[PDB]
């Protein structure tokens, strides 16, 4: 544990241009960082939100890897360093709660690492570890659960209103950022078609390729509205789009009778006021979505004393783990420092008190090892390596 | 060195009353304190100027050492704590610097050590490199050169106004406590007599035994002023007590001219205005006394950077000294830890694959010895015992 470290700056701190700056240009940054540092291993993990450096062996040069991130970033040691990336993983250091995304982040940093070869058995250990531990949170607990953005509060409304999706048509009046991202995450979620119209018809082309739907022409609203059970309007102009007039007419001209879901997600009003007491209309805003989201949110957020109790739990689960790391590494340098020695040795008694026992010493060597490997052991790491150094150093000379 | 601590308070940085308090009253302190804390050695210098406890081993618990002290006790360390005490043995923490008695103090200090068996082979090294540097200080530099003491001073003037005092004699008249120091550094000097007056005769003769003198009549103090050479005067009735007329009849009276010397300690004065313009006689003051002495005290003081130079070189010294002391005592260590080993492996090997080369591991053993023994030399102190323990531990169990 003690011989990781990880220096960083991210939303909970600073602002969203201390953490550009901060921000790594090269893909390869990782590596650079490695060599400039003499390090055993490193993974960059790096979002709109966060700059993180993990390293294994950096360790008296902490404070200095903090620098070449930010003049503010923090430093964690040990325990404090892995905790932080385990509440990463699970998604408790995110504004959203809980998010999805953040776990494949993670994901994506491990393979990065993996990929340009700074990883070592250490940070393996804990990233896996890391990776399984926000997939069980996930799983077990309710962090994850309901929709915490307009798009996936959409998705949850329009499901409650109108029933499964599948099968349904997506209506969608103008090029308004907020009106895109909810049709995307309609049609993440699984539609059959998209219809979009803008009163400049190359805005929509565009749009419906963005959206894999088809462009529709804007003086035909009567009779896309007819077709559509789902109308997302997002419209620039200052003019309603939506009116009273035209959706009657379009539900008269339709001979199957089902509920249509108006989302206005334009200010001023895309939708003309009366239009919600049209029978079989329903007609809710972009306000309407943020509070379905920040209901979600703030239900997510009670969730977190659950996964902080999986993290400790993880954490002495990698502690053992590392520990059983350093054992392995500890006998296998000893042993390769004490068997030179033996081999050292093992000529010269051959040169006897003249004028296979092989053998005694493989057998007083494998006590030897096994005595000074639990010493080195035994007091702490801090040191264990020097003294593993040490012991090393006096074994090529002394020996 | 760094297993070395010194804790204490002193006039420098506490008052008369903060120093009482801190004083310890048992003449077994040091003994008691070595038991209370578990240390390898301590030794215990205390003075009406200062409670200084150096200890050997006690080093997690330095602070609480500090505390049997006072509050404000101070704590020095390794390098520090021995320089401190070169300090003190060489008179550079006295008021008079330079000082004699200070350096026979340390001295008492190792002694009572040695004999309550407080003493360590690092103590030992320690104190007595300081008690030889104090006589070095003392014989290469002037630090304990000139008077510093108004009886020491009255030495001084005695010696210039007169010459040698071995075959003079000494009149005492009154029992002021700075009359009884001035006439005891004379007699300490060496004179052939003394005599001592006082308007009561009892007190007359309790000071003549104290100073191995003779009590005189009051009465007669012409016969006395006849037969002396230096008049020391400190009546504490407030009427003079030598008169002109006196001393010139007592001059008349002897037939070899030679200098009188009256020093003057009384306040008011004791002798008369006037006596001073006799032929022959010389007067002089308590406070011509403490102008010598400060006089004496600035050249002193102005020898003590060649006295710190030596102190640098010593400190040198030690430092080489206790590091041979502690490869001496790792090597043996080390040795009884991998012979245990050896032993206990020695039997094994002889039970056979069946169905002296003795030899091979006393080479192989001697050999191990000194690798590790420099690995534990070889990163530190801090340490170095620990990880003597953790060989020694590991050692015992799986060996
Ligand atoms: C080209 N570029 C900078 C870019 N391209 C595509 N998508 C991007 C992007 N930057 C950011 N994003 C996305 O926009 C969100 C807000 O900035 C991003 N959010 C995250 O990466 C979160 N997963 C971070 C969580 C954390 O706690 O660190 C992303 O969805
Ligand atoms: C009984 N008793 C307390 C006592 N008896 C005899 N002499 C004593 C004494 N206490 C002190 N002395 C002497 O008086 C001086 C002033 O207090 C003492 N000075 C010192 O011990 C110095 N040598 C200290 C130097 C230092 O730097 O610590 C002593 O001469």
């Amino acid at each position: 544990m003690e011989d990781l470290v990880s220096v960083g700056i991210t939303h909970k701190e600073a602002e969203v241009e201390e953490l550009e700056k901060a921000r790594f240009e090269s893909d390869e940054a990782v590596r650079d960082i490695v060599e400039s540092f003499g390090l055993s291993g490193s993974v960059l993990l790096q979002t709109s939100n966060r700059v993180e450096v993990y390293a294994s062996g950096a360790r008296d040069r902490a404070e200095e890897l903090g620098d070449l991130i930010h003049d503010d970033a923090w430093v964690k040691r040990g325990s404090e360093a892995v905790r932080h990336l385990f509440r990463v993983a699970s998604g408790l250091e995110s504004m959203m709660v809980g998010e999805q995304e953040i776990l494949r982040q993670v994901k994506k940093a491990y393979d990065r690492a993996a990929r340009l070869g700074t990883l070592d058995e250490a940070l393996k250990i804990v990233f896996r570890r890391a990776i399984n531990l926000g997939k069980r949170a996930r799983e077990e607990t309710r962090i994850s659960e309901g929709a915490v953005s307009i798009g996936s509060a959409a998705v949850e409304l329009a499901e409650r209103e109108l029933g499964s999706l599948h099968d349904k048509t997506v209506l969608v009046v103008g090029a308004g950022e907020m009106g895109k991202t909810v049709a995307k995450s309609l049609v993440d979620r699984g539609v059959r078609a998209v219809l979009v119209a803008n009163r400049t018809y190359e805005r929509a082309v565009e749009l419906a390729r963005d959206l894999g739907g088809e462009a529709v022409r804007f003086d035909e609203l009567v009779d896309h509205l007819a077709r559509s059970d789902v109308v997302v309007s997002a419209t620039a102009a200052p003019h309603p789009v939506i009116h009273v007039d035209d959706v009657r007419e379009a539900l008269r001209k339709r001979d199957r009778r089902s509920p249509i879901l108006i989302i206005d997600i334009a200010n001023p009003r895309d939708v003309e006021e009366g239009v919600e007491n049209i029978e079989d209309v329903e007609v809710r805003t972009i306000d309407d979505l943020r509070v379905i989201a920040r209901e979600n949110l703030e239900r997510r957020r009670k969730e977190i004393p659950k996964v902080e109790k999986l993290i400790e739990e993880e954490l002495s689960t990698v502690e053992e783990e590392l520990e059983k790391l350093k054992e392995r590494r500890l006998v296998a340098d000893v042993a390769k420092s004490l068997h030179e020695i033996k081999d050292r040795e093992l000529e010269r008694a051959l040169r006897r008190l003249k004028t296979v026992l092989q053998d005694f010493a493989e057998a007083y060597t494998k006590r030897l090892i096994n005595v000074l490997t639990s010493a080195i052991m035994e007091l702490p790491d801090e040191y264990r390596r020097a003294a593993s150094r040490a012991l090393r150093r006096a074994s090529e000379l002394n020996g």
